[PDB]
DNA sequence: TTATGTAATACGTCTGTAACTTGTTCTTATGTCTGTTATGTAGTTAATATAATTGAAGGATTTTAAGA
């Protein structure tokens, strides 16, 4: 499963790889793996789309076993926004009292 | 003997948690202004009428000022 993002910016889930390219099957400008965490909340993101995902699931599927700290939640988010080079929110969208939305451009199947 | 290659071990270290902090954004409690009704104040009334008032009660002794 392949998924484009604003910017030209791919993301390949088999091999787990993201970066900036025209052709998907050609990189040009590699970011490169993104951490566990990172792929959870990334497949999160691309699996409730188009609704966005509550927070209580995100919660719970970052860090099930625990209960976690809430900062960590947010604080996650910032990292998954930094990887992707997201400085203007624009890939990772929040929408107050409705979760977090990604913006797909295409998915490749 | 000495290269070689595995293995223990100690130290960086990349990343995941969490603390400190601010934006800002929304909600609510409060202070204030304004309009209406109830309250509080005040002035006037033109047969004539012209020295209260109500009790209350078997006290027994002292000392001290006024009156003569």
């Amino acid at each position: 499963v392949i998924y484009q993002f604003p910017d030209n910016l791919w993301w390949n889930e088999a091999s787990n790889q993201v970066y900036y390219a025209q052709d998907p099957m050609k990189p040009e400008r590699l970011i490169g793996t993104p951490s566990i965490m990172q792929a959870k909340l990334l497949k999160i993101l691309c699996e409730y789309h188009p609704s966005p995902c509550p927070n209580d699931q995100i919660i719970k599927a970052l860090w099930p076993h625990g209960f976690i700290s809430s900062e960590s939640l947010t604080q996650a988010i910032k990292r998954t926004r930094d990887f992707l080079n997201d400085e203007h929110k624009t890939l990772i969208e929040n929408v107050k009292l409705q979760g977090y939305r990604i913006n797909i451009i295409q998915v490749i199947v």
